[PDB]
């Protein structure tokens, strides 16, 4: 399965929703199992630096199955996973990327948030992914 | 998109004399409020590396709302902006970038400088904008 | 004294039954002396984010003539060479890229491998490149 | 501006002390606007370092510093830290040395590749002491 459209929006609104709650301004990127841009919002007043990590985020978790965060935690220096940015025209690894996963548990794609601190970025993330579907893989390795 | 030519301009002069006076040869940019060069000055002399670090610096600034070298106290490693500099083409993340504000409190636009030690390069960006706003 | 297509195909499937074996889904890659792609397999399911790590992991490899993981041994803060992930376009300096050497002891070429851990990243690697040669310089 | 017979003058002196050292470099030279005006790679060569020996000798002219000496500045808790993104990569670890004319106006810049970095600069030094500062 692929994310259709209607989620990506449903998803973008939900993320959207939890942003105002939390007095924030965000971008809001969702994207496909490929890492294509399927559907993009940039909330009035939010940084323009959020506009292409959102993007990178959302791409970061497809790409690897995995928030964002949750990468991070092995690229630090002394990591298992050191340097792992400088691949896929560059990664973000701290949190605000969540996975899409339908109902029988493959992974349909990806949404990325920024704007904020990086719980919140989190926060809203979780909101617009768990609006649409379950959010995490089992089994990983990392 | 606010800033003025006339308001660069006066940045760059007031971050100029800055310059001079500390001894230095600056790189001085300016960009607008979606990050893209409004002026741009190159001191004699200066360090031919310092051209694109002083834009990375004001595309930084503008882009977060922030002075550079407080997204660097938030990138180290361990920090919660570990890796942002990957983003955006490459952001810099040290001392030099300051955000243009105008009266209203809205951002216009950003100053980045390089071409000395970090401290001097944030003084020279801080002399351009305080002279056109405030930079908060 | 390049590592042929009908080599780098033993490779891959070598490196595919380790991976089957430990239960991963893996992109791997085989690069020229050069660094030039010569073959590329990305088992179904593997993640996408592997296909190009698995390519860099190649080069990186053949561009130094060794592990992967041995330039990222040197290139933490305080290494000899912190930052030379930035140079080539990119490299990846954690474990999964290995050189490829022929019978004289000459670099051919080099696998790259990533989908799983590091270290079943790079066990897949060693069983791929075995298949056809040597390991080491 | 270094002259082609200098470039060549710096690569040949780099090139000697490669080999003194049983080394095999890539040696570049850049002019004072860090665009390439030679280079020599020594057979057998990593071919990694070709794109490196260019970087060095770029980010040795774009500042008027030796490489390492960048380097020591950009770690974490350092006050350049992130430099490298700049100027489509930079390289901060030993290799790259400004060449420096009568004057002490910088005209150019050497860059090696290809062993240790100690390795790497000591060449680098011999190229650069050839033709000037």
């Amino acid at each position: 399965m692929h994310v259709t459209i209607e989620q990506a929006e449903k998803a973008i609104q939900a993320a959207r929703a939890k942003a105002v709650e939390l007095g924030t301004q965000m971008c809001i990127a969702i994207v496909d199992s490929g890492g294509n841009l399927k559907a993009f919002h940039r909330m009035d007043g939010a940084w323009v630096g959020s506009i292409d990590i959102a993007q990178k985020k959302a791409k970061t978790a497809v790409f690897f199955g995995m928030k964002t965060g949750q990468i991070g935690a092995l690229s630090q220096p002394g990591g298992s996973l050191y340097g792992i940015e400088h691949s896929n025209q560059g990664l973000i690894t701290f949190p605000g990327g969540i996975p899409i996963v339908d109902a029988d548990g493959e992974m349909s794609g990806a949404i990325g948030v920024s704007g904020s601190s990086v719980e919140n970025d989190d926060a809203v993330a979780l909101a617009g992914a768990s609006a649409i579907g379950d959010t995490e893989l089992p089994d990983h390795p990392w």
